[PDB]
């Protein structure tokens, strides 16, 4: 019946209530019944009556009953630099990129291979198994805040899944690409034209437009998808290598692509690149390349991290036509 418990009760309740507000007005997918949700609000209202100090303009009860859900794209910092990637359009370049690697830091290096989904970058900051910030790439130190928009992608869990093999990290910042599916892209386009709205020229643009909405509910109606493909700052998770990292991601419920393979040498990499050149079309989303990452985390550190690029990864891009 004192300030310590009073503050605690309210904050816990506010967050619980605000989230149910957001899951009902935004999303159109509430996890609790309206019967229940109404009880929670009552409690918060009760405590608010008991203590008027808590009544504020930013409280769900005092000034915002179903409002206060907008995205202003406020600049926000990235915990770790989110760099872009060097590209390779010819085999010589790939070989050349992979000369430095095994000119220096020799052999222990395995090369993880992944598909290159040409979508929109997204950086999610997970704090204590909770999603607190979602941001765009921007310049690679600072991005735009799309917390609310990003909270609606079906593929992004709001909370990490606790697991024994992989304990939930304290601060997990994971990068990814938000994209459509080809079929869904067309459907959305036809929806827009029914509304007398201009359709999008390609899925990336659609990807992007759908994500950057001032009103997050708009973003909820559209079937945006997300893969996780990298990690930034992390506390309480020192994954030995990047392939093992994906194991943890899956354990926590984060989306991971199933076309990633591990290649011991350049020959294995080459095989994948030749393979994906002929089977790129078969995938449900746009794939314009193959990203080859020197996988061992330790080796990544030993290798450079140049201005606006990493030295331990090369993106082989296929010719458009
Ligand atoms: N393994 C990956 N698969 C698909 N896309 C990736 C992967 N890694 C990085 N990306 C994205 O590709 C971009 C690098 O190409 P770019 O931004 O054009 O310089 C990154 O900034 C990410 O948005």
């Amino acid at each position: 019946q004192t300030a310590p418990e009073v503050l605690r009760q309210w904050q816990a309740l506010a967050e619980e209530v605000r989230e149910h507000q957001f899951r009902y007005y935004v999303r159109d997918a509430p996890i609790i019944s309206d019967a229940e949700f109404d009880e929670l609000l009552r409690r918060l209202e009760a405590l608010e009556e008991q203590h008027p100090e808590l009544r504020t303009p930013d409280s769900p009860t005092q000034l915002v009953g179903g409002a206060g859900f907008a995205t202003d794209f406020e600049p926000v910092d990235h915990l770790e630099r989110m760099l872009s990637l060097d590209n390779a359009f010819t085999a010589d370049e790939l070989a050349a990129w992979a000369g430095r690697i095994h000119a220096e830091v020799g052999d222990a290096a395995h090369y993880l291979c992944e598909l290159r989904i040409d979508g929109v970058a997204l950086s999610l900051v997970y704090r204590e198994g909770r999603l607190t910030r979602a941001s765009t790439r921007g310049d690679g130190r600072t991005g735009e805040d799309v917390t609310l928009n990003a909270r609606t992608i079906a593929d992004v869990p709001e909370r990490l899944t606790p697991g024994d093999d992989y304990p939930v990290p304290e601060v997990l910042e994971v990068r990814g690409e938000v994209f459509f599916r080809l079929d869904d892209f067309q459907a959305l386009n036809a929806s827009l034209v029914e509304e007398g709205k201009a359709p999008f020229a390609n899925p990336r643009n659609s990807a992007a437009g759908s994500l950057r909405q001032k009103d997050p509910a708009v973003t909820a109606r559209r079937r945006l998808r997300m893969i996780c493909h990298g990690l930034g700052h992390v506390e309480g998770f020192r994954p030995a290598t990047l392939h093992q990292a994906y194991l943890a991601l899956r354990a926590w419920g984060l989306p991971v692509s199933e076309h990633t393979t591990l290649a011991t040498d350049l020959a294995g990499v080459r095989e994948r690149i030749d393979y994906w050149g002929e089977h790129r079309h078969e995938v449900d989303h746009e794939i314009d390349g193959v990203v080859v990452k020197v996988d061992e985390v330790a080796l990544q550190r030993r290798l450079g991290s140049t201005s606006r690029a990493p030295r331990w990864a090369i993106a082989y891009k296929y010719p458009p036509e």
